[PDB]
């Protein structure tokens, strides 16, 4: 309804400061040529579901990275405000050490790029959006803001993806690793229906 | 972000031409005020994906009207392609016995409404939409063709939307019935940071 | 009144995926270079006119192949939906095999070209149109949706077009094959007023 | 599909002088109403289709009053000229005595608001419109200039337009009175289907 | 007030099909470089005023042409009307023979670009047109439509025209062959002035 | 034809200061309300046709007024220019005494409203407007420059649109008082053309 | 307020017919280069202020002309109106014999160009422009009609800007030939400011 | 021709601040009705010919009171640089004690709404208008900067301007009191004429 | 001079929430009507020259107070930020307990309003506004990001209007409380002018 | 707020006229490169904050000089009232002799691209601008009309900015010369920190 992001084109391109492990380090899509990427916008530092977001895709992070998927948070906080909740303890709210990059996108503009804006409070949307590694944009969600997602969601959708370009076939409501999947033609998806019914 | 569908603002209105209970029926989005709606949209009658999401949301139908939401699908088909797929065997790659309403959108203008055409081939990308009794548009999430929805996190998504509305504590990363929700002020939520880290 | 279908100049270039011999196949205007095109609108499958159309025209394909025309067979739905039509059998409202290619207009781009979209309801009427080998539209035939088309009609038109463009003779009201024609110029004209008055 | 033609809507009014039974006289839709009508242009008096079609017409003209359908013929060519022409005998190219009136259009207002206007050449084609007694267009048929129409058809098309409007059934391709129709609805619309085939 | 005709600048162009001496032939300003034209316009074939317009300039044409000048009519019928017309008796309103060609101003273009098209009613007003021999526009005449024009007046301002080129004098109200001219200067224009008065 | 002056429309509006008698006074379009008008533009005070076209105005303004007609000459020329040579000996190049107002059209306002104004001098045409007594226009003339016009058939199309207007037949080419006219209608009109060939 | 004439800016460019000793010539500012042109419109030939200044120009033109200064009168009138006027004994208020260029502004560009027209009558204003010989405007001099202006004072500004021209000083008000003049600086001028009070 | 400055039409209105007799005052065009106003411009305060001019101006103040008129310099220099200058000995360049209003323009309104700012330098010309008491502009003069203008033209044209306002005649060129006016009219007019030549 | 910042004006209106003793409330400028406010914004919490200012206007708070003036700081990070740096200490670079609010512009529209956004960054430059009792902007003071600005100089100016809004006196260059004023007028000030040269 | 004033920008370009020692001079921002320029606007010469603000910074010119840094002032007033201020005796309200060069803004183009013109009076706000020898703007000061400026804390500024240009790091709230400055990184910034709290 705003913004650039559509699904099956080039996902709208970014580049903006992040703390990486700890300093100051400049993030660029173009970086991630080859491999997926979920991009996640949270809307401000020191809140509450936010910490919580970023912990678990910061502890699920290496798998993703096994993957070939690369996880990014955002949001329109400064990289000094970002680092010090870092370095703020998480029995105390504070994030911790972080295995994710944590972008500033101070100049609102990747939130304005990626749609997700809460113009009337000048914060983002809870917006993940997954990218492959041809750079195309594969996927949309979009939480209000009382609500947190799904890291096994976001994984179990990265895996579907992989598996899709991988094979040629589609994956089922509810794929996940292992499940059948089924061929994209009248005559062969008949294997997978005569099964399953 | 999806067209004029606004996170936060009521959803757009929609009447269309649905399949109940294998007839036909007007079916309008202001039917169901005071009620939770699911609408998720797919691109064509007859394919692949496209039953495994209908069928998956119809087998499970009953589990949201426990909670008092009510799912409707949506594609461009016409309402009597639409019953033909009802009257095609499921070991067939039908649908066959359906408990959801299938909406025709024939005009498209559901489709561009929500933000989810894919204009150049005339049919809707697998949108989601979680619409919450005032009317109010809580969640987007939207596939590529190839991959398949959850019909579980759609489920716990609906869960979590009405566990904030009802207790004003608001939801973390992978909550589910059962899970503890934070105090959104500064204050309570040390509370829950204390107990989890 | 809409669209772009203008007698004496060049037709609405097309070109659309069609189920040929239950088989799916790019069609598009171009293949019919040096071929007179009828070329069919209907409104939705599975209903009720259009089976008797399309089944009436498919089977008498070969009387217009004869002449060097080809008929084509085009409404809204997908290919998935014609095939699913197609291998319904006719005592069922089916179409059963098929000696026409029927396109697929899902993006409703042949139907706004050619002026044939009830914008309403998003289908097509149901619009024949007749193409000469030079690719120049030279008949406009519209019903209303409950009334179905003469397939007797449309070859007798074709067999005028032709007829007018080899001898450069003109036919009169009601002409077919055998009838006589007028000379078109005021002097050689009279042979046939006089002879028929 | 014609200027301001658009099947289902109210048809163009009009107004035009007109030779009626020898005579100037005004004709304007509005006095057919409850009746059809069969509109038909043709491009010039004094030329070679038109005379044919124009005397088919008249000498059908009372086939079609039994049924409660008026038929208007209409050039771009004054009323002096229209009976001159009706003045000339037949055998010389002459309409004779006409039992149909012949409306004047020489602001080619008519033309154009019927989109049969050949800008080129400041002619009508030969387009015949089918208009009900509620005065909406029904049927459109527009041929290029060297082929004439067929009374016939015509005459079918309005016998069909008024058999569906009387009985809420729909008249296959071909129909004629006495032919089946279809009850236009899934279910009752199989006794015609497993009668027919 | 409308059109291009300007007096003194270039005529405006035109091409029309004619019947010249019973057959249709085309026509064209640039035909006429090097002689004047009396371009005169008409409403109606088959009408009242404009016979006996048409037969004054056709029996004087003769008069014109001796002068070098050709008389061409025009109104918006066609040229199979004209002819009609003209293979009408003098005696029952028709033109006979003529010796000046008609033009067909079908498309109105020649009737738009000299101004004297009669919107209301798609007729030319009864315009008269000079040009020279280098193609400039001399003189307009526009008459309403129940009166006629005056041959004699129209080749008295041919004769004055073609004087004044020539000689490079003045022609005084009313001169006619024989009448004393004005020299245009101050000083020599008293000879004139002296003895007329 | 002629900037806002057409034909059939109420003639455009004028005021001018003009010599009357010697004298300056205010003449208007509306002082001739149920009279006629024969207005004539003139480039040029104390040039060479225009005094010619005055005095034999001047000369017959009384043929003119005994038919209830009013005769006003123009030109951009000022009401003291005008006096002036009206004060000029006839045999000067002068108009003497006149016998008809001739009015200053300064601003050029009444040139540039009928069309006339000469734009590369700034001087009219020699333009002559036939205004009814409903201050209608009924005729337009326009010479260029070096021609002037003709007093006898200015009063012939007086007295012609007079006789047209008060006894409701036409005038034919060269109608002079006395002449036959016709009855405009196919029918009586034959009394006309069956006497005059 | 209106046209183009700007002190310190190029003068606006001009070209006129003229009456030159008796004659008609072209006028135009280009002949004057390197020269002064006192420029004067008047409003109307054979009025009352107008020749009043119209000879007093004349009388005094070889004082003007003595200094390299061209005195150029300029009205609305044509050149035959100019002659004429000339042509007229003083007096009976003619101008007789003169010595100065009388302009023919029939166009209106030149008093257009120079801001002077009074539209509501077509007239110019008494407006007087002062150009020196590089073709700069250096003095603007507009009075209403009643009240003539004054050769001396005109006289005076061309001595004073051509005194200013070449010698760098500058003319305190009432400056004369003989009079003092300023040293335009600071230091320098105070010579003058002691002298002097 | 200036800016607003439109001689015969209501001069525009002015309000400023003004040094009046050593103290600051407002000024205003409505203080003056009734009265005739001398309005001059000049470019700077401490400058050359504007000390000259202004103390010209002040000197003859009453010249101009003893005839109602009253006389206002004004520059776009401050009421605290004009005082600055009043109080500056006049052997010095500056004003001494002065007995006219001198009026600050320093927001450019004044001199922008006479049109006599020099924009390139933001100063305005030497700009002298003539208001008569009933607010009318009847004169401009406008010098380029070097050439000082003269009072006694300005008492000329005051007086010139309140003889005919007064008489209803007009002034000749060089007009003065003591000099004979014209009657304006072509016969009264002739006893100035026949008197003076 | 800043954004919708005009001197002299009313400043921009403003509603921000702000950490006030540590808890979050509703700040707007309306609460300080009859008070002096200093509105100072800043470029980004956690960082630099930032808390030094910040810092130095908490610790001169109450000299503002005593004055009747509210200072106020502002800067784009949100007041949950605000309140994690006013809980760290000041010797790692926090604010530690504050006494002045603390606004946050998440939205940017304060930044915006007082034109102080540094747009490729989204922060705000170093602006501080002084804003008086009536909410009448009169002091703008924008420092580039590098160099903090004096909270000696802001008391100063504060003192400073407040002295000339009570005393009707002006103030000099450097003016601190005790030194002389100025009488804005040019008798009064001499006083002034001649004590101190 | 309006202008052209963008801190870390290329301050807006000026060229004016000034007095610089006693005499006239133009003077233009290229003539600055390498030094830093302190531009400060005034309202009025000849008024009361004024002159004191002038003669503060020409005392100080020097102490600005030393540091490479030129101060300048400017007012709408010409040269000439500049040189004249400056000739009146400081006793008087007047400049004195003065050590900077003070310019001339008659054309207002400086104050307008500074946006410091309070556009109802048409005089600048007390604006004073820091440049860098780079000629990026630095500072913005605007302090409302009663109230002077401190040259103390223009130098202060000059000597921060100059500081950090220098080194690299940042310069704390109050900043003086000999004043510790901060490393404007997260780690070193600690230093300061730490010793200061």
């Amino acid at each position: 309804a705003s913004g650039n992001a559509r699904i099956g084109k080039p996902a709208p391109d970014f580049k903006a400061t992040a703390v990486v492990d700890g300093a100051f380090k400049e993030v660029k899509l173009s970086d991630y040529k080859g491999k997926y990427v979920v991009l996640f916008f949270y809307p401000l530092d020191f809140t509450f579901v936010c910490p919580t977001e970023i912990i678990a895709f910061s502890n699920r992070a290496e798998d993703f990275r096994k993957l070939g998927c690369e996880v990014l948070g955002v949001s329109v906080d400064s990289q000094f405000t970002h680092l010090a909740w870092i370095n703020t303890p998480r029995k105390e709210g504070g994030l911790g050490p972080l295995n994710i990059p944590l972008l500033a996108d101070v100049t609102r503009r990747l939130s304005e790029d990626y749609g997700v804006l809460k113009t009337d409070e000048g914060i983002a949307y809870r917006g993940l959006f997954i990218i492959d590694g041809k750079g195309v944009l594969r996927q949309i969600t979009v939480n209000d803001l009382p609500v947190g997602r799904s890291v096994d969601e976001a994984l179990r959708l990265v895996q579907a993806f992989q598996y899709t370009d991988e094979h040629g076939e589609v994956c089922p409501a509810g794929w996940k690793p292992g499940s059948d999947t089924i061929k994209p033609n009248v005559d062969d998806s008949k294997e997978y229906f005569s099964k399953h019914n």
